[PDB]
């Protein structure tokens, strides 16, 4: 299950810095690694958690905040040549 998974990968803890990164405030490398290390069917899944977990130690997200920080993470599969590239966030 795809829960499982996220938690077991260290709440892609490296992932949520990269959105955060690039959210209006080597990582990138560690962040594929706990991806890959996610099936691919559960990759966009554990990134939706991810973003979700990454407000935490964000202060104040106001809602575009959040819908960038959601574009972030959708382009981080393609950008770690991780299946399936995107993720709609639906
Ligand atoms: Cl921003
Ligand atoms: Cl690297």
């Amino acid at each position: 299950q795809c829960r499982q998974q996220f938690q077991t990968q260290q709440r892609l803890r490296a992932c949520q810095r990269v959105i955060r990164r690039w959210s209006q405030g080597p990582t990138l490398q560690r962040c594929c690694q706990q991806l890959r290390n996610i099936s691919p069917q559960c990759r966009c899944p554990s990134l939706r958690q991810a973003v979700q977990s990454a407000q935490q130690q964000q202060g104040q997200v106001g809602p575009q905040q959040v819908g960038h920080m959601y574009r972030v993470a959708s382009r981080i599969p393609a950008i770690c040549n991780l299946r399936p590239m995107s993720c709609p966030f639906r």
